């Protein structure tokens, strides 16, 4: 998919500092991820980050990132959901 390639400039378009913060933040919910947390929980990490990921767009993502046939969402692959929201908060 066309996915792979927002996945690397989604955290390359910051210094690697940032990725470190997502981390602990992130992983807030990764307690049976490790490295993704569930779809569902996807609009808390990137809002209690410092965004706001509406329903119905936070909707699109998931969707989009659920159809990998994970079920949940990747932490690089996630990083994307932090920019692309960020992108106005920042």
């Amino acid at each position: 998919a066309s996915m792979t390639d927002q996945q690397a400039e989604a955290r390359a378009f910051l210094s690697e500092e940032m990725i470190a913060e997502f981390k602990a933040a992130f992983d807030m919910f990764d307690a049976d991820g490790g490295g993704d947390i569930s779809t569902k929980e996807l609009g808390t990490v990137m809002r209690m980050l410092g965004q706001n990921p509406t329903k119905e767009e936070l909707d699109a993502i998931i969707e989009e990132v659920d159809e990998d046939g994970s079920g949940t969402i990747d932490f690089e692959e996630f990083l994307v959901m932090m920019v692309r929201q960020m992108k106005e908060d920042a």
